[PDB]
């Protein structure tokens, strides 16, 4: 019939009490499940949330039971972390006609990014000439903005992977991909193995390979999961690597910016940093020197989290605002100001939230006086500003614009790295009373810029602004359970997401969800056999530009209504969350 092969990937809805027995819920991808943990997410309170997601954050580094899934810790992982450190070293011997790339979507794309500058400052701090590369879905402007639409073209992730890979003799593409999932990334593997004399994939996940993507890529023949099955092939001969520990699911489903995009950072900094370290010394890698840097980012989730009730009352001042109609702004230098600016925009898809509502800034790219002269007036006394920043950076800098920035508000807590037995200057920087100070151990780094210090800090940065980014939106109540129902379909993934949600909370059938979802994305347009048949891009392309398209069709569903009249109750309703949770009642 008309859609059976669109939806045919799409499994049947269990009945009350089966979910576990029908199979269902052992085939939903590690990166896309329910944390046990965050089940009720929605009623924490801003100390339980600090605490529940740094216990998800944990997960990362918990080592794998008595039959399971791999992880970070599993001798499976280490000894393929160690096979491609030795890799990425026979390029490193031989600068001439090599180059790295680290390609992904979304926040796959922003890790890859700061990751090959990381490693092209240290390459430049011995006077080598930068072998790193990113790609990132959408060219080199979604590392800052929002653009969730561009990861679904293969060809499109092949042509930048041709663009860059010039007249190149020896490639290694490091496909980032959270839920194994990037149309883009496949594609850049799938070529990478049809011309193995001179490209080197290497697939970085967290999900099972039997549990990669299997519905159909829009502009591309293979699906990721039969990629990545032939890549795992290829491993046998060392020509491919799949490296895709199970980290757990996030605290909020399907947020792979956060868990996925620390694993991200802690797996591929760990594995590059070792083979650099290594290759000067005229020594192999070996899990032995990973384990010294996994254990040392381990160290900073403990460092990081133990400042939790500073980082829960900054979530409450964050949420504050917002709760009012303020604006939070992030501000922070080198790197971290980067950070920042990631966190903020992320905000925009991940919470359905204006870019002014959580902004980063770097010192987007804006000056000491430029920031006092533009951004300084549209101030007030009830917005946030948080300064994020180390005792390394030029602190008269940021001490000015604190000062300027205390004038027109008063909530400005702040983030401070140091190493031990440095002094915050100004004693009187009761500015800051009760500031969120992580300070770090002398650690023995014989590299230039101190890059295991600059990893430390950015990673801990990261979950810091994360937890407060999504701890702040959760206090709100635009989180259900620990799902974000009300997103907005911006790509197929979502799309399917979207779907899951409708089957998840209803309890209806796999033809039901799926007629209410396209009824709620194509309104006014009734159902025709050509949108039955239609691609998943048409959907998403009009469900894109619409607002509560999910609860919309989730209410059609639960009152057993139209889309009119589901719309009209919804505008009954004092909110969506209140329309949606007294209808789940
Ligand atoms: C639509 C459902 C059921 O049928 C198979 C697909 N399922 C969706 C899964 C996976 N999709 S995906 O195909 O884009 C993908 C595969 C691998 C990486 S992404 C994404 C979303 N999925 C999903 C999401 C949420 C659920 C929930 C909502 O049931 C819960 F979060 F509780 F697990 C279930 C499945
Ligand atoms: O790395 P993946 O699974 O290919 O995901 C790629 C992107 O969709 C993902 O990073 C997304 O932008 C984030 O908003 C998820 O919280």
């Amino acid at each position: 019939m008309p859609g059976t092969k669109r939806f045919q990937h799409v499994i049947e809805t269990p009945e009350p009490g089966k979910w576990e027995l029908s199979g269902y819920e052992a085939a939903v991808p590690i990166t896309e499940k329910s944390n046990p943990l965050t089940q009720d997410l929605d009623k924490a309170d801003a100390e339980n949330i600090v605490r529940l997601l740094g216990q998800c954050d944990a997960e990362i580094f918990q080592e794998e039971g008595q039959s399971t899934y791999q992880r970070l810790y599993s001798e499976s992982i280490l000894t393929t972390m160690v096979q491609v450190a030795g890799k990425v070293q026979e390029v490193l011997k031989e600068p001439d006609g090599g180059l790295v790339v680290l390609s992904g979507g979304g926040t796959s794309g922003r890790m890859a990014f700061l990751m090959s500058v990381s490693f092209n400052q240290l390459m430049k701090g011995l006077g080598q000439k930068p072998l790193y590369t990113y790609l990132i879905a959408g060219g080199d402007r979604s590392v800052v903005a929002s653009r969730e639409g561009t990861e679904d073209s293969a060809l499109h992730g092949i042509e930048e992977l041709k663009k860059v890979a010039a007249g190149k003799k020896r490639v290694i593409v490091i496909g980032i991909s959270v839920g194994l999932s990037a149309p883009f990334v496949a594609g850049q593997m799938d070529c990478c193995m049809n011309n193995t004399a001179v490209f080197l994939p290497v697939l970085v996940g967290f999900n099972p390979v039997s549990m990669a993507r299997n519905d159909p890529i829009e502009d591309w023949s293979s699906t990721f999961r039969q990629v990545a099955e032939r890549m795992q092939k290829m491993q046998e001969k060392q020509k491919a690597f799949v490296l895709n520990p199970a980290i757990g699911p996030e605290g909020l489903s399907g947020s792979s910016r956060m868990k996925g995009g620390s694993a991200t950072k802690i797996l591929l900094e760990t594995l590059l940093l070792a083979a650099h370290k290594t290759v000067d010394q005229g020594i192999a890698a070996s899990q032995r020197c990973l384990l010294e840097i996994l254990r040392t980012f381990e160290r900073a989730h403990q460092v990081t989290y133990s400042q939790s009730p500073k980082i829960a009352t900054l979530m409450k001042s964050v949420s504050t605002s917002l709760e009012k109609k303020g604006h939070v702004y992030l501000v922070g230098w080198q790197t971290l100001g980067i950070i920042a600016i990631m966190d903020g925009v992320e905000c925009i898809h991940t919470f359905g939230a204006d870019f002014r509502d959580v902004r980063g800034f770097l010192i987007f790219t804006f000056s000491q006086e430029d920031f006092l002269t533009s951004i300084l007036p549209s101030l007030t006394e009830i917005d946030t500003v948080v300064f994020i920043f180390t005792l390394d950076d030029n602190l008269t800098e940021v001490q000015t614009i604190v000062e300027q920035v205390k004038e027109k508000t008063n909530h400005i807590q702040a983030l401070a790295h140091s190493t031990v037995g440095q002094t915050l200057p100004i004693p009187l920087k009761k500015l800051f009373p009760s500031i969120i100070s992580i300070t770090w151990p002398l650690l023995f780094f014989e590299y230039e810029g101190n890059f295991i210090q600059k990893f430390q800090r950015e990673l801990s940065t990261k979950w810091v602004l994360n937890t407060v980014s999504t701890g702040a939106h959760v206090l709100l109540g635009k989180i259900l359970q620990n799902h974000m129902l009300d997103l907005r379909i911006s790509n197929s993934k979502l799309f399917w997401r979207a779907l899951a949600m409708l089957q998840r909370f209803s309890g209806q059938s796999k033809a039901r969800c799926i007629e209410s979802l396209l009824r709620a994305i194509h309104f006014p347009q009734p159902l025709s056999d050509d949108i039955r048949a239609a691609p998943i891009s048409c959907h998403v392309q009009v469900a894109h530009e619409k607002e509560q398209v999910i609860p919309i069709a989730l209410l059609s569903l639960l009152f057993r209504c139209s889309i009119t009249e589901a719309q009209a109750h919804l505008a009954a309703a004092p909110s969506v969350c209140e329309a949606v949770r007294s209808a789940l009642a």
